């Protein structure tokens, strides 16, 4: 029912790996008219602005990708700490 | 496989209101061991900073629900435009 339950729906992941893990979704839904790009970046910028202030991750532990359908993009920002 | 098909895994919506809509995940898993609280409305507030600039969206339309799993804390932004 809830995102969170989609996000942990393949059974218990258990296991105690000592460390935090940030699961960010930027999802930006609109249509094939559009214009003026820019958006997802920019909200990713200010936030590894964020991250470089009180969460020390580098970009080789984070992942960063974007997905494309249709009119809609969205943003996933996988962050290991 | 993409959340954003766990997004879109309710068959074709389909359908054109010609409005905008933001999906917002900020999901920090932890543990049962933590402190020091304050991180999903401190984004959230960041955002909402954002929004007032380029996002005319009232928080009579934005929905704002945490969700707690365990130690694993997720708040969710929906927003209309």
């Amino acid at each position: 029912m809830s995102l969170i339950e989609l996000l942990f729906g393949q059974m218990q992941k258990t296991a105690t790996v000592a460390r935090d893990r940030l699961q960010i979704i930027i999802a930006q839904e609109r249509a094939q008219e559009g214009q003026t790009p820019d958006y997802l970046p920019t909200l990713r910028k200010a936030l590894m602005e964020v991250l470089s202030k009180y969460v020390n991750v580098s970009l080789d532990n984070i992942r960063i990708s974007q997905e494309k359908q249709d009119g809609m993009d969205v943003l996933e920002l996988n962050i290991t700490l």
